[PDB]
């Protein structure tokens, strides 16, 4: 197992119990080998809401290694509480399937809403692109403060709320929804987001999550297009390897465009710290430069 949260286990809570009749099950939000992801009414969870809606992460595994690794999680996911961290509730532990229960997100994944709200499919103008990275960095710098690595940061592993609320979170099936964007090497590998330190020796570092975010960068201004699309997965590691880096985006300007190839440094060393990138981009957010795209 290669989640972040596994990995920020190994390195280093009071969980709510939910009961299981509070929890109304509704549809299902996808499903992947571990399980499914469900849209469900919560009763006695928020004060003033009876019927709140939550998505709910259903184990198909209840196993007394898969039970312990849960708990593990859920003390940890208890335990992160930050503005653009995904709420996390509680579980339900009444029997199989065992269930972890978040808020729900209602414009989905950040890369289906960049996808939806792009223009080859209104577009989103330059200043709501700014202020989706800032929230990405905000949410990176609590990560990095915890000394958590995320391992798989991308924009399908960030969630949309109402009124373009971004947060940092996933329920554990990007690599089944979007085994697209994951290699086989041994083990699936989101080799098009990693640092060639990380491709060789399978290192994650808060310096390979601050490589990630400038791909992350790059997902926004694109309005989620697939990093070197042009290319396949064993041509992306060359390319990467090499130190070939992804081309300025139509929409970005070049001042985050600088931001980007900052994130992109060859050596981690050599890296901005995510809060200085948070920094660059909360001025950019606040103060948007006067690019017109079509004017390149
Ligand atoms: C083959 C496998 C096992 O490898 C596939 N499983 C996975 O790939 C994978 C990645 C993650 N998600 C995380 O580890 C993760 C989750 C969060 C977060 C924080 C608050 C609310 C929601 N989500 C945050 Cl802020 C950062 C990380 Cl890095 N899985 C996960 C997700 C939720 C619960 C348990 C596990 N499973
Ligand atoms: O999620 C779906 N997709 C397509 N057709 C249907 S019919 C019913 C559902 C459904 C309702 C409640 C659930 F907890 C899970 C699934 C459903």
């Amino acid at each position: 197992k290669g989640s972040g949260l596994q990995g920020h286990i190994i390195e280093n809570a009071c969980v709510h119990h939910i009961k299981r009749r509070d929890i109304v099950l509704k549809w299902e939000l996808g499903e992947g080998a571990f399980g499914k992801v469900f849209l469900a009414e919560c009763h006695n969870l928020l004060p003033e809401q009876d019927k709140m809606l939550v998505a709910v992460k259903a184990l198909k595994e209840a196993s007394e290694s898969a039970r312990q690794d849960f708990q593990r999680e859920a003390e940890l996911l208890t335990m992160l509480q930050h503005q653009h961290i995904v709420r996390f509730f509680g579980v339900c532990t009444e029997g199989r399937p065992l269930l972890m229960v978040f808020e729900y997100m209602r414009h989905g994944d950040l890369n289906r809403f960049l996808r939806s709200h792009g223009p080859d499919a209104g577009p989103l103008g330059l200043g709501q692109l700014l202020a989706v990275a800032s929230q990405v960095a905000a949410g990176m710098v609590y990560l990095a403060g915890l000394h958590f690595v995320h391992r798989d940061l991308a924009t399908r592993n960030c969630l949309v709320g109402q009124g373009l609320v971004v947060k940092i979170g996933d329920f554990g099936m990007s690599r089944d929804i979007y085994s697209t964007d994951y290699y086989r090497v041994g083990t699936m590998l989101p080799i098009r987001w990693m640092p060639p330190e990380s491709i060789l020796y399978r290192k994650f570092t808060t310096e390979s999550d601050v490589w990630s975010f400038g791909v992350v960068l790059w997902e926004i201004f694109t309005y989620g297009k697939q990093p070197w699309y042009q290319l396949s997965n064993t041509e992306a590691i060359d390319c990467i390897t090499q130190g070939r880096e992804l081309e300025r985006p139509r929409a970005c300007p070049p001042e985050v465009y600088a931001i980007m190839r900052g994130c992109w440094q060859r050596e981690p060393q050599q890296r901005h710290s995510i809060k200085d990138v948070h920094a660059r981009l909360q001025a950019l957010a606040q103060a948007p430069p006067v690019y017109l795209d079509v004017l390149g």
